Formats: C-alpha cells, sequence, structure tokens
C-alpha cells in the first residue's frame, strides 16, 4: 500500500482549502502504478476519456481520445492526459487509498498525465481541490495566489517536483505546470457540489418520485387594491412551500444519498453471465473469497442506509452494510452473520449483478 | 358587462377554499356570449383543445379535437367541452371579469361545455377552485363532501342549475353535472402551483441564468471515524445552501414572475406583420385608439415590475406600467406622460409586435 508521510491535522488546519503546498516526500521510495505506455494503451479504448494537448510556436491544440497511434508526436512540447485511470486500473486506484483521511464523499477520480519535456496544459485554474503526485522524471509547478485559462500569472509556489513529491492546490489557485524530464503526474482530483447541481438534482428526485404533489391553498386569501397585484405574503407562502418540502428530513436524506453517490466518470460496468444466485455468493464468501468493488465506484453512508452508484441500500445488518461502504476489498469476516439473511444475501446477489461488485477479478 | 350579484366578503369568509354552494342568480338576465353552433365550429379548429364526452349502456367515451364533423352523435348523452375559450372567443372572456375579485394570478382560463340531455363527464373531483355558470337550458349538479373519476358519493348538494345560476367548488369536493335540457356551462376555472411544479420551475430558470454557482467549501471539514459516511453538519450545509438560494429576494421575485405569468394553454399569437415601429404605437394610442390584451394572456405585477406571457417588463414609469397589469383596454390616458419616454415606446412596441397586445382587433 501506498503511505504519505503527512502531518494530517497540520494539513487540515493550515493548507486543506485555504493554501497551496509542496509536500516534499509525500510518498517514499514513489513506484508508479502504471508506465507511460501502458497509459498510452488506455486511451487507445473507447470507454476512455483522453486529450492529447501540443504547443507549436505560440498556438495550443488539442485532440480527444481514442487515439488509433501516435506514430508523429514529437519530442517535447506535449501531453496526455487520462480522466479516472482508477475506474480502468487497479494499481492506479491503490493511490488514492491514502487520501481517504479526506472524505469519500469530496473525492473525485484520478487523473494521470504523461508529458515530454515542455509537455502541459498551460495555466489555468480549477473549481476542485486537487494534489498533484510527482512520478517518474520531473516538472516544474508555479502556483499564484487567488484571484478557467488564465492570465500570466506572480507565483507563490514556483517548484521542481521528484517523484513522490505532492503538490496541493485549493480551488481558485492559478497553477501551470510543464515536464523538465518525461514525467507521469497523477492527480487525486475532489470534488464538490454547487447549490445549481443541487436544486437541479433534488428537483430531478422530486418530479420523478412524484413528490411535493401539495398545491398553495389561501382560504384567507389577502385582499388588494389591484386584482393583477401578487402581494409579499402570498410569495413567502410559496417559498415556505418550496424549503419545507426541502427540509422533509428523510427524503432530503435519500435523495443526497442517490446524488452523491454518483460518479462523474464513466464505470466500467460489466455485468456477469449468467447472473449470481445468492447461494453463490454465499458460497464464495463462505470458502474465503474477496468481494471487490469496482474501480471508482461511490459508496456511501448516510444516517442507516448505505447508497452504491445512485442506488440506495436498506437493511438492519448495519456492521455488514458499514462495511460494504468503508472497505474496499470484502471478506465473509466483514458481513458476519448477515450472511445467514437471505435478504441480506439477495441484495449482495444483486450488487454483484449490476456489476458493482466482482468475485477477485 | 356581466355583474355579480354576489356578497363578496360572505363569499371569501364562508365559502372560497372551504365549501361548495349554489349561488342562485350569480347573474341577472344571463345571456350567453357564444352559441352551441359556434362552440364546435370553434371545435373544429386545430389549435383548439377540446373534447366530445359520451356514455352508453355503461359505458364511457372520449374523442379528441379538432373534429371534423358531428353528422351522426346522438339525441343524448354526450357533451362538447372546449378548454380555454376565452383564448379564442371575446365575448366569452368577458365572463371572467366579474372574478376579478379573486386575484388574477390565482384564476385559470374559461372551459365551455355544451350537452344534449343526460351529457356530462361523470363524478369525479378536480385539483382547482370552480365556478360553473349555467347558461342556456339546465343541468342537475351534485357535489358531495370532501374526500380523478371517483365512485359514487352522497350529495351535499343536489340543484337543478338555471341560467345565471352558478355553482362554486373548491378543490377536491366530488362532483356530477348533467344536462336536463340542451346545456351550455361556463366553467371559470383556477390555478395554484403545487411545491413540484415551484421547485422544477425555479431549477429550470437556475440552469438558464446560471446561478447557484457557488460550491460547498470546506476548510473546516469535520473528523469522522468512517470515511464513507456524510455527517449530518455537512448535510445541514448543502441544505443551507439550497434555501439560501432560494431567499435571494429579487430573484425569487423575478423567476416567480416570469413562471406564474405563463398560461396552461395556447394562446392566439399572431404577430402583425410588418411589425409596428414605436412612432405607430404612439401615433394609434395619440389619435385615441384602444389596445388590447390578448385573450388569456397573463400579466401580473410583483413588486415595481410586470410580467407578460413570462416575460420581465421594466419600466421607471410605475402607473403606465400597472395599467398594462390592470386594465384588460388600455388608452393614452392610462399612460399618461410615459407616452413620451421612447424607452417606454419600444417596450409596447415589442409587446405588440409579440402579439400580446394587438390595436382594436
Ligand atoms: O497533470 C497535468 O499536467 C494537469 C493537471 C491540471 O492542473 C489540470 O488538468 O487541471
Ligand atoms: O361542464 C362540465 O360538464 C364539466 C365541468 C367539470 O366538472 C370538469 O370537467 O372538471
Ligand atoms: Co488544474
Ligand atoms: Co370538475
Amino acid at each position: 500500500e501506498y503511505q504519505l508521510t503527512l502531518n494530517w491535522p497540520d494539513f487540515l488546519e493550515r493548507h486543506w482549502q485555504k493554501r497551496p503546498v509542496v509536500l516534499k516526500r509525500g510518498f517514499n521510495n514513489f513506484i508508479d502504478p502504471i508506465s507511460p505506455d501502458e497509459l498510452a494503451g488506455l486511451a487507445m479504448e473507447s470507454e476512455v476519456d483522453s486529450r492529447l494537448v501540443s504547443h507549436q510556436d505560440g498556438k495550443w491544440q488539442v485532440s480527444h481520445g481514442p487515439f488509433e497511434s501516435y506514430d508523429h508526436l514529437g519530442e517535447t512540447n506535449w501531453s496526455l492526459l487520462v480522466q479516472a485511470v482508477n475506474h480502468w486500473h487497479e494499481p492506479t486506484a491503490a493511490l488514492m487509498r491514502p487520501f481517504r483521511e479526506l472524505p469519500d464523499w469530496r473525492i473525485d477520480d484520478l487523473m494521470i498525465s504523461f508529458s515530454v519535456p515542455g509537455g502541459g496544459v498551460g495555466p489555468h485554474l480549477d473549481q476542485y481541490d486537487v494534489f498533484i503526485i510527482q512520478g517518474t522524471g520531473r516538472r516544474r509547478w508555479r502556483v499564484g495566489e487567488k484571484l478557467l485559462q488564465v492570465d500570466p500569472f506572480e507565483a507563490i509556489i514556483d517548484e521542481e517536483l521528484e517523484p513522490g513529491d505532492i503538490l496541493y492546490i485549493p480551488p481558485g489557485f492559478p497553477h501551470e505546470g510543464y515536464a523538465l524530464e518525461n514525467a507521469m503526474n497523477y492527480s487525486v482530483g475532489f470534488r464538490a457540489p454547487n447549490t445549481r447541481e443541487l436544486i437541479s438534482g433534488f428537483a430531478d428526485y422530486v418530479l420523478q418520485r412524484e413528490l411535493g404533489g401539495n398545491y398553495y391553498s389561501d382560504p384567507d386569501v389577502p385582499p388588494r387594491a389591484h386584482p393583477a397585484d401578487v402581494l409579499p405574503q402570498e410569495m413567502d407562502k410559496l417559498r415556505e412551500m418550496m424549503l419545507e418540502l426541502i427540509n422533509q428530513p428523510e427524503h432530503f436524506k435519500q435523495w443526497f444519498g442517490e446524488f452523491i453517490s454518483q460518479s462523474r466518470h464513466e464505470l466500467d460496468i460489466a455485468p456477469p453471465e449468467p447472473p449470481y444466485q445468492p447461494d453463490e455468493i454465499y458460497d464464495a464468501l463462505k470458502q474465503g473469497e474477496v468481494l471487490v468493488r469496482l474501480g471508482g465506484l461511490r459508496v456511501l453512508r448516510i444516517g442507516d442506509d448505505v447508497y452504491a452508484n445512485g442506488e440506495k441500500i436498506d437493511s438492519p445488518h448495519r456492521p455488514a452494510l458499514d462495511a460494504l461502504a468503508s472497505n474496499i476489498a470484502l471478506t465473509a469476516e466483514n458481513f458476519g452473520d448477515a450472511l445467514e439473511d437471505p435478504s441480506f444475501l439477495a441484495m449482495l446477489a444483486a450488487l454483484v449483478n449490476s456489476g458493482y461488485w466482482f468475485f477477485e477479478g
């Protein structure tokens, strides 16, 4: 397992969502989980979101994958960036574990860039927190003060990253990175909803479930000098209906569990055929087999319920469920007596048959 | 003009959104604004929403317009119902004026039914308030107590309506009406949003305007024993973001003005060609011409702004604008000095060119 040398309370107190910082030797003896060639290969696949970025003579150029080849690209001034490699490559997903000191619901995916000297995407800022882990090679990273693609900035951090160095950047800090030597960078990205996404999502939920069917009612309709007027008390009442629908706590929790447990990038969903019967799940677990969560699959506990990729999961076996949320790899011990409950077993079978968890690989 | 004999404070105190009631002789010497033949003719048009409802030997049958003919229908047991005749026929729109004792924003449209003896749509309840005005002929109306198409009920009102009688029904009271003699009924309908429609609309508004771009921020991210958990304080914060976006008062007002001023039925939008220049509007008004609001067009005042068919209207000429909201027919006096303001004139020209108001007809 990858192991951070970070002082976490320090980082949280001084840097998280406050100030960028180079974590020198964040990882000791850093070994890359994937090679440039493997990355390129991955970028050859259609299910994978990737891009190639180039710059020559002052002018940029972006291409989107999949790429049939790379036959002629150049020695310098380009970079291949692949989103969510952790959805497609397990060793890569291992890089994200140490960052579980921060909450799962806030973590996004892992983006990998390979760059030849000069390669990079130019000066910009992002709306999300990011840890950029330096793998093989070397890159110059610059970060300016809080103000996509921005004007040139005066740097407050200007560093050459070495294998195992990590650059943390809060949202809104302009930054710029380019390779000095053939370089792999691993961006553990975070994600945070905005209010627009929240109200949109919740509205979709309410439409789908046919909730909020209560009509404005006015047996005490107020008088007005002008019949076309809409009075502030009526407005206040309608507004209050809206707020009240939002404050129905159980519905709020269910909607948010479904909303937030969805991923921002395509998952490698491969439903088993033929489907698993509950008995197979039982037997396999009892025989000591490991149930593995699909890479990038979001699984979060909200109250007593667990939410996996948009689906709610409810069971009177609390520790087993919590095991589903916390553990990437699972064994019979994690579930305990819950495996004797056939309703629970059928639930696990449904999850596996959806391709959300798989045995061993 | 049609004139109600109703005691309005009584009706509001005892009946509005509380209890159904037959208003005997609501109108004196009631003259129908439209004939059965004209209604049928209207139902022959494609832009018009209508239906024919029949019952024979225990079994119902519904057909939707437009109808090429009525050649063979029967002497009995059917009814033609046309939605929003006030969108298509001015004398009909005149029936709605007396009901402006209730707020414009709560009023819907006017639906007209013609029925031969036995004709009617059967026992049902509605989610909106309605005044059913009896025109020519006679109908038996029954209304049961608060509980679409319902089981048979024990009536609390069971009356034969005569020309000029009006049956008021609050939402949720089952009712049943059928003709005794060839009968015209005029339903002045009301409408009230539900919470689902409100949050949907507001969400659409926020998406369209790109509002709510503020991201959840957690420099004070709370500790947890389990990394997959989502804590109640974080939930409370997200919820609070939602509520706060809803409570931005000016945005709330604009969104609601745009939302509520839309009609539930197709309008007769006929943009003039060639378009009116502001000067023509000025001249026509100055010469004494009458500017007429399009039938069914919703125009409502919210704060200082006026909203017409989804469009916001802002002008430092308050009385003129208020005139746009309150008056169906307008003359130069209604606008006063505002007509000397070319920005205002251009505004009127835009409204007319959209077909929202027209000169004289
Ligand atoms: O790995 C890279 O070079 C790019 C990382 C980055 O800052 C971004 O794409 O937002
Ligand atoms: O005019 C009619 O017969 C029908 C009125 C009514 O109750 C309805 O359609 O909801
Ligand atoms: Co960036
Ligand atoms: Co009805």
